[PDB]
């Protein structure tokens, strides 16, 4: 009687219709995922919206607990595994140095480093994969300047951080030896700002002070790598499907062609509509009993709350499956809800305004270089998007 999970085809960014149906008729519903425990899954906006932001569903049995997913082998630690208080403690000292402003001062160079990129696809010739020459170069790029990592040094670091990517071809003799390298770069680089203080991340992440409490070397360590690999692969994926939307839809691109001021606003309704999980990552458990629409979900069963289903919810977003990027108000879950909401969402935004503003001034008639039907998706099966974009323009 539970449902198979995951409902979405990876092939495509359509949101499967069992969603809007469990919406109706059980919106607290059973479902068992290919790997782990089977699980609740939770469906409209409003309840997911109530169990992200609810003191009574945690994260941090995830460390001991086989999670309901679609991959097999599971990535646990980092912020997303923990609860309040240790949780508030790394996150307030995190964002003290991570402001939105820091965010902000980044639009520049990520313009420059889009342009350059735009630069060296075009060189190749059309066709030319949008996808391995911006999509998985860009945020890469940009992490590596708010991190502070000399640029002499962005090519060797993108190169590791690429075996990180859930559509790596790689093997895990391959992959440990990336990872002892960006570790073992990133821990000298935080003893160095140290030493001496620049004005990058890791040098406001290193003289964070929140009343006498400081962040340790290997929560600095841990830290560092936690955002590229939580601000890397999901901005790639997001930029694919992005521009994928645009090319196939010509409203959309003659609308922001039009008035690129409201690429902004574009970005946040495109978040809001793009399913962009395969399913809906990071199961919350329960501490207690707790009822919902009348079922009762016992103490330490694990919940599935989908922010891709929410942010489609009829009941909350007229239309909701129209794409109107003028849509007021738009409060979705593209970036989470509550203690763990998306610490990176003001640079994601910064990065998906920057990659529609300048494709659209470099390529203002970019279009898929061949059929549609024929684009190979991604089965990483974490996110949905294109493994290849060839575009002509
Ligand atoms: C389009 C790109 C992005 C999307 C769609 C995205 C989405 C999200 C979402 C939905 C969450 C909450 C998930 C949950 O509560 O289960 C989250 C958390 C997080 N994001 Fe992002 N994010 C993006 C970009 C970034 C970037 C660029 C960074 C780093 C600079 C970043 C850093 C983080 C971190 C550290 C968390 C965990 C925060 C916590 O647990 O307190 N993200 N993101």
């Amino acid at each position: 009687e539970p449902r198979a999970y995951p409902f979405n085809d990876v092939h495509g960014l359509t949101l499967a219709g069992r969603y809007g149906e469990l919406q109706e008729t059980e919106p607290v519903s059973r479902v068992r995922p290919p790997y782990g425990e089977e699980a609740w899954l939770v469906t409209r906006y409003e309840d997911v919206r109530a169990v992200l932001g609810d003191g009574r569903f945690v994260r941090g049995p995830s460390m001991t607990r086989d999670e309901p997913r679609t991959r097999p082998e599971m990535v646990k630690g980092g912020l997303l595994s923990m609860d309040p208080p240790e949780h508030s403690r790394l996150r307030r000292l995190v964002v003290k140095a991570f402001t939105a402003r820091r965010a902000e001062s980044l639009r520049p160079r990520a313009r420059e480093i889009a342009h350059e990129l735009v630069d060296q696809m075009a060189a190749t010739g059309q066709p030319a994969d949008l996808v391995a020459m911006f999509a998985r170069q860009l945020p890469v790029r940009v992490i590596c300047e708010l991190l502070g990592v000399p640029s002499a040094d962005h090519d060797r670091f993108t190169r590791w951080s690429g075996a990180f990517l859930s559509t790596a071809e790689v093997t895990a003799e391959e992959m440990q030896e990336a990872a002892e390298q960006a570790y073992a770069y990133m821990g000298d680089l935080i003893d160095r700002r140290r030493k001496e203080p620049t004005d990058d991340l890791v040098s406001a992440l290193v003289q964070a002070r929140d009343q006498q409490d400081s962040l340790s070397e290997q929560e600095l360590l841990d830290l560092a790598i936690g955002l590229l690999v939580a601000g890397y692969e999901s901005t790639t994926t997001q930029i694919a499907d992005f521009v994928y939307l645009l090319m196939t839809r010509p409203e959309l691109r003659r609308q922001l062609l039009d008035r690129p001021e409201l690429i902004p606003s574009a970005v946040e309704e495109l978040t809001r509509w793009v399913p962009l999980g395969v399913g809906t990552a990071f199961p919350r458990y329960a501490v207690e009993d707790v009822t919902l629409r009348g079922v009762t979900i016992r103490a330490g069963e694990p919940v599935l709350a989908s922010t891709g289903a929410a942010n489609r919810d009829q009941a909350q977003f007229p239309d909701a499956d129209r794409i109107d990027v003028d849509r007021t108000p738009n409060q979705h879950l593209g970036f989470g809800h509550g203690v763990h909401h998306c610490l990176g969402a003001p640079l994601a935004r910064v990065e998906l305004q920057v990659a529609l503003e300048v494709l659209l001034q470099r390529l203002p008639g970019i279009r898929l270089g061949i059929p549609e039907t024929q684009l190979r998706w991604s089965e990483g099966m974490l996110l949905r998007g294109p493994l290849e974009l060839p575009v002509v323009w």
